[PDB]
């Protein structure tokens, strides 16, 4: 029930990277694809950075242009839906409850449960959630693998589910999972705090 081990790790593989990011979301979250040139013009950088950084971000999504299109928060569907008129999707749950304070805009966010796919649903803003449905909503954990592809370690292992026991039933049946946890919607998002405050203090 201590959620530090997975602040720390969580900063350790995915952090000038925490000040690509923050900018990199928001161009995201306007729907459109972003290009290295337009992101190096925002962060004020020359053009080698940025790709030196993209390039330690193995899950990296790229259009047929080969600009940005997921990092994250993506334009390519997932099944964590993340709206803001736009659809928008994130690559798993935690994804969901830490992008709308970055991003500083409230978020409607659905899946479905991935023990039962019953539908799950709530509102994310940045200082709270909302409208948390079911109210028992659950979200699974593992700990990031420092120098692993992020999204397939970490990522796809961080669900939505429609409740605790839902979920603790689940988890029985994963080992293999470095560090499987699961907690309650509020204690993800708890974490999701947790990470954005020391996220930022590490921004320039
Ligand atoms: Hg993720």
């Amino acid at each position: 029930m201590k959620l530090a081990p997975y602040i720390l790790e969580l900063l350790t593989s995915v952090n000038g990277t925490a000040d690509l990011l923050v900018p990199l979301l928001r161009e995201l979250a306007k729907g459109r694809p972003v290009s290295r040139t337009t992101l190096a013009g925002i962060l004020d950088w020359p053009a080698e950075r940025v790709a030196a950084v993209l390039e330690q971000a193995t899950s990296t999504e790229y259009d047929k242009d080969g600009n940005i299109i997921g990092y994250g928060l993506t334009l390519r569907e997932t099944s964590y839906v993340f709206e803001i008129d736009r659809r928008l999707y994130a690559w798993c749950a935690l994804d969901t409850l830490i992008f709308p304070a970055l991003i500083g805009r409230t978020a409607r966010v659905s899946s479905h449960c991935a023990a039962t796919g019953a539908p799950v649903s709530l509102t994310v803003s940045p200082s709270e959630i909302q409208a948390v449905e079911p109210a028992g909503m659950a979200v699974s954990l593992v700990l990031p693998q420092e120098a692993a592809d992020v999204r397939q370690s970490f990522c796809s292992h961080v669900h939505f589910f429609a409740s605790v026991p839902t979920a603790e039933d689940w988890a029985s049946k994963h080992q293999g999972l470095e560090g499987l946890a699961i907690v309650s919607v509020h204690e993800a998002f708890g974490l999701g705090q947790e990470f954005n405050r020391h996220l930022l203090q590490t921004m320039s």
